């Protein structure tokens, strides 16, 4: 099957957030609201903010898996590629062949979908702390969109959902990436050729 993509806030009006990074050669991960798309670098860390009008209950939690955007590839697994599957990498937690990772987080699961085959990792939702207004999530990309026998230049989407302690639905939001060597020339390159 296909997981659904559609933006829903949901009873708890959550939705996603990024900060305001630029776009200057050097930077390491950056989002474009135009494109409604994430530029990263390999495996630098990626904020992601969790916007909620009314906190939800107690187990909620908040999941992130990645598909193929376009329509032709979107039954594909997205993994990682032979070469970094390989690499040895992992931190202890996600599995080798996993793309999205959660940094920082002993309660982060990695899930390989048993029916689907398809590879997530969820964390328990955390209530913004004193002082803070939104709850940030730091995820990892562990492929660059060009490498082969992989995302081979595919873009894809990362989907993030708010569960409730069964898995049911809450909430669900998403964005594109490209992890890339330049995500601030490829972000300025991008919103051009959309000009
Ligand atoms: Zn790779």
């Amino acid at each position: 099957s296909v997981p659904s993509q559609k933006t829903y806030q949901g009873s708890y009006g959550f939705r996603l957030g990024f900060l305001h990074s630029g776009t200057a050669k050097s930077v390491t991960c950056t989002y474009s609201p135009a494109l409604n798309k994430l530029f990263c670098q390999l495996a630098k860390t990626c904020p992601v903010q969790l916007w909620v009008d009314s906190t939800p209950p107690p187990g909620t939690r908040v999941r992130a898996m990645a598909i193929y955007k376009q329509s032709q590839h979107m039954t594909e697994v997205v993994r990682r590629c032979p070469h970094h599957e390989r690499c040895s990498d992992s931190d202890g937690l996600a599995p080798p062949q996993h793309l999205i990772r959660v940094e920082g987080n002993l309660r982060a699961e990695y899930l390989d979908d048993r029916n689907t085959f398809r590879h997530s990792v969820v964390v328990p939702y955390e209530p913004p702390e004193v002082g803070s207004d939104c709850t940030t999530i730091h995820y990892n990309y562990m492929c660059y969109s060009s490498c082969m026998g992989g995302m081979n230049r595919r873009p894809i989407l990362t989907i993030i959902t708010l569960e409730d302690s069964s898995g049911n639905l809450l909430g669900r939001d998403s964005f594109e990436v490209c992890v890339c060597a330049c995500p601030g020339r490829d972000r300025r390159t991008e919103e051009e050729n959309l000009r």
